[PDB]
């Protein structure tokens, strides 16, 4: 059978979830698993991150997936509910809601008694600039005001727009929250995602929101997993279908987009843009074969890539690193021209999911 | 519940198969559904294309799927078989094989009898420049002659490299292929895919293998859909989830989490009820943000990410790519309506 596989290590995710820990040694952790565990696949990751507190999901659609593979952990839907009609089933589920606009606060207050009781808190969402989601000051201050008297225990929450890098937009964030904070305890609070954790411990307060680092990739774009002590959990890997020796002036793949300039080996490899290998880079890209890295060359087609072999002793079958531990997953999204969350998340249904 | 969903317009299917037919108006036709179709769900895909002559796969689990899901059309896996213990599969599931290396010539051979007992072609691959699978010539002359002896029915089958393109190795290549088939003939031969169909029907032959004009994407860079009448088969869409006064600006319940592409070399757009309206700054995982000062919306509307009225050879280009992988890099996420 045609080799395509995608690999996730449940020791390397326990692994970055205890650096969670031992970088937020006084928090609580929600692990963001939305979009099945960052294309990682919820089944074999939820166990590997069970020392979570709660997981993070995008809808609750996300949350029942982790309801039926049979954890109990708390669950927060992180943008809370699309309709009136998944209150009763988020309930149910015991998954506590973010709100971001009034009408989740009109739905929410509707069917406050059953929530309470429940024991769910609500997760009250800052729009401190990003202009995505949430709620503006001062009218968050009224909100967080009228759940606390309807009996809720509240979470003031926010994200940080660009925790990354070095961005003025960080600290008028960072005081906007504080204000709110102040004005709003005593109340619990969240504002952390993995960028945050390295950068800012000391707006941890009671819940930080991991994402990225779980599955060992950067959330910055200069500094790597080995920089920041992360394990890469996923490996990406196929395999050499078809070796060919070409002359100077040959040209490989769709587009004739590449030139010999000299003589070379080249070999094919069974994965392409329909496994969700990336097509199209801005900057020349590797893959890892018998402890070598080896250009990419010529076009990306929906099946099969070229690589130059000639410098690589290889055969027929020889095994061939996508992304993983000798090629790094941000290294090729930056080849890409873009970031190793999106490569994560856009790979098909094709290749055999395996877990280590 | 969150709204992301991928609709597939089987009728369009139906129509773009029938441009096949008409631009190819004598050979039989592969329909090209490796990747699941294009990304499109073969469980949606195969009947409306049910007409199709054959089927072409990339590998033998794709071909599993088709014939899993009721259909016994000819299959080809376009790349042949990966390792020998697939041959006894192939034979018994009525696949044909391409054969593009020394290898997979051996391991045919050697199952000789059931295949030609089975009724099943050979199809023989041509590297003539592509340089990605193929025998060169000459050497695929002696294997052609070699398999004709041992009583196999083959096909010549060539892929272009530049068909989508005005390009001197296009001739190279139809020279040697033309050449190759002289030598071998009387021979059955396949070369066309959708570019091919479009532009040189006298290379049709036996058999051609429209792909992407299948889904209603364009196989041309400066072509659109429109230009080569071709429907297009799958509309993507979200629903807006909050709306601010900043500009009105509305966010939307799609992101690169569920295939939609999140980094862009120029300004991209949605449709709403046909008209477009700009995406405006990052798309996230979950969430994009649209400009809809100028349009009359409410929570909940529905958003066109591509279909009909914003073209995903657009939304493509916009993201420094092709169609072709857009259709692709979806995710498990949207409900496939």
């Amino acid at each position: 059978m045609r080799q395509a596989t995608v690999y996730i290590d449940r020791q390397a995710l326990q692994y970055n979830l205890n650096r969670v820990k031992q970088l937020a040694a006084n928090s609580k952790i929600v692990s963001m698993v939305k979009a099945n565990a960052y294309g990682h696949g919820v089944k074999d990751c939820l166990a590997a991150l069970n020392a979570s507190d709660a997981f993070g999901v995008a809808c609750l659609q996300e949350g029942l997936e982790i309801r039926e593979l049979g954890f109990e952990q708390p669950v927060t839907l992180i943008e809370g509910v699309f309709s009136e009609d998944e209150m009763p089933v988020a309930i149910e589920q015991k998954f506590e809601c973010v709100i971001h606009h009034q009408q989740q606060f009109e739905w929410l207050i509707k069917h406050k008694q059953a929530y309470i009781a429940q024991g769910l808190k609500v997760w009250v969402k800052l729009n401190s600039g990003m202009n995505r989601l949430g709620f503006k000051d001062p009218e968050i201050i009224e909100v967080i005001k009228t759940l606390k008297s309807e009996g809720f225990t509240c979470v003031l929450a926010m994200h940080f727009a660009n925790a990354d890098v070095d961005h003025p937009l960080n600290e008028q964030q960072k005081q906007q929250f504080l204000h709110i904070k102040e004005t709003c305890d005593p109340i619990l609070a969240s504002c952390c995602n993995s960028a945050a954790i390295f950068k800012w411990p000391e707006l941890n307060f009671d819940y930080v929101r991991p994402g990225i680092m779980l599955y060992g990739a950067s959330p910055f774009a200069d500094k790597t997993v080995h920089d920041l002590d992360l394990k890469p959990v996923m490996t990406f890997t196929a395999e050499i279908i078809a070796l060919n020796h070409i002359e100077a002036g040959e040209h490989v793949g769709y587009g004739s987009t590449f030139c010999a300039q000299q003589a070379m080996d080249i070999a094919i490899v069974s994965i392409g843009y329909g496994d969700g290998y990336p097509r199209a880079y801005v900057k020349q890209n590797f893959v890892a074969i018998d402890g070598k890295l080896c250009p990419v060359v010529g076009r990306v087609s929906m099946d099969m890539i070229a690589i130059d072999v000639t410098n690589t002793q290889v055969k027929l079958g020889t095994q061939v690193e996508l992304w993983g531990n000798h090629r790094l997953v941000d290294d090729v999204a930056e080849a890409n021209g873009t970031i190793g969350y999106e490569l994560l998340c856009r790979l098909s249904s094709r290749p055999v999911r395996q877990g280590t």
